[PDB]
């Protein structure tokens, strides 16, 4: 068991990277989000995807916290399909190990976080099941009572062991009113879609300052 | 070496104490929250001095900080002056964050730098090696304070000891002059300076503050 001394220094260096890019700005506004859920649903290929495009299939679990960035271009989202002239974004897209060695570690860089991408297995019902605490753990720890939640069941393109129902992950996120996505890290499907609801779901909290 | 991961009590406290904060920071969403943090080698007298300084009590017994705690104080501030100008008091929230100092916390205790404005340094008189560390310490805090050169306060703790007093004053002197920090010899058990050290970081962290 017993953490080791090179593991330490890797998440050392990712806080060392944060507090530097933090110094920085200091685009046009910093949005930082965070992805949470079980060990081994795909938080790191999620991301890794959306920002690279590609996509390893062995299984590297997170040295306990990690994070991204994506220079991208937000735009107005509006009623109807509209689309007023958008803003630049710097991203940064924390990434925490889902693992219970690290749920006091992690859980403290909720407060860094606007959003969250909370994320299940398509292939594992209790990735499924155990959502449930992690929307708790959100209100009882994010940094505003009603936090901005986008769902993925991820893995979308393992369709031949599916065992979570679309029907009970939609009543799921009917019930929270979070937006849910099913994706796939593989191939990249909602990938886009589910992050930028997010931004927009982020970004429209801003404007009721 | 060979740390340990946290047990589950372990990690069952510094939940608690993470949900804690949380509620803490919502509820501040009249005053003027101000936060800093405990930092030094375990043993030194961490916790000791924010106890003393919260509840002007002393415990004798060592019981070393499970990764990271924090105290609250609510004060009153008042500006400085250039011929004793001293302004209107300010309702300060203060929260303290007390961080471990076992290595096996390293980095949990360096998370909570984000949301430290100011810093409390800590080295113990009665051990000279404790007070070596502390280039590391200020090293670790240029690299991972959230602002860069941050605000730091040094403690020379336990100076009620002084049969046990091994760290000569001149070298922490020449220390905090080099690196241009105040520097404190304090007392977590007869009070001597704790509150005087307390004061002159928030000190810092209000002018730094009103910069604009
Ligand atoms: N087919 C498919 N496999 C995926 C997808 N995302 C992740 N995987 C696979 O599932 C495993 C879990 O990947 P990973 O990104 O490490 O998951 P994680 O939830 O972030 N793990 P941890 O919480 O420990 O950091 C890996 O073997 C990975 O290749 C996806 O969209 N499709
Ligand atoms: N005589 C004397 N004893 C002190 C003083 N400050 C602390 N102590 C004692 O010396 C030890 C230091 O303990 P404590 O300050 O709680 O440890 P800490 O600095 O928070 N380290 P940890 O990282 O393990 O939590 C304890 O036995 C405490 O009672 C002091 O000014 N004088
Ligand atoms: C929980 C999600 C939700 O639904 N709402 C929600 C909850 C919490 C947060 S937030 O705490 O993370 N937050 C607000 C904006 C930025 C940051 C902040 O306050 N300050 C800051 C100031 C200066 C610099 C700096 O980086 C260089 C950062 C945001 C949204
Ligand atoms: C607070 C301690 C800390 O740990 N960090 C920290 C230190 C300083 C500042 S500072 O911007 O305010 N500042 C500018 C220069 C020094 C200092 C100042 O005002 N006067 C001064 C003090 C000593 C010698 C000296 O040379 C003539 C001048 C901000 C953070
Ligand atoms: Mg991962
Ligand atoms: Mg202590």
């Amino acid at each position: 068991s017993f953490l080791t001394e090179e593991e330490q220094e890797a998440i050392m260096k990712v806080l060392q990277r944060d507090a530097a890019l933090k110094r920085a700005e200091e685009y046009d506004y910093l949005i930082k989000f965070l992805a949470l859920g079980d060990s081994g649903v795909g938080k790191t290929s999620v991301l890794y995807q959306y920002t690279d495009g590609k996509f390893n299939s062995k299984f590297i679990t997170t040295v306990g916290i990690d994070f991204r960035e994506k220079r991208v271009v937000y735009r107005a989202s509006g009623p109807d399909g509209a689309t007023g002239r958008g803003q630049r974004i710097h991203l940064q897209l924390w990434d925490t190990a889902g693992l219970e060695r690290f749920r006091s570690l992690t859980t403290a860089f909720f407060r860094d976080a606007m959003g969250f991408l909370l994320l299940f297995d398509l292939t594992n019902e209790q990735s499924f099941l155990n959502v449930r605490n992690w929307i708790s753990q959100l209100q009882m720890h994010a940094y505003a009572e009603n936090p901005d939640i986008v769902l993925c069941g991820n893995k979308s393109d393992l369709e031949d062991q599916r065992v979570v129902k679309e029907e009970e992950a939609i009543a799921l996120a009917e019930k929270y009113g979070i937006p849910y996505f099913e994706t796939s890290a593989a191939n990249g499907t909602n990938i886009s879609q589910a992050i930028e609801m997010l931004l927009d779901l982020i970004m429209k909290r801003m404007e009721r300052s």
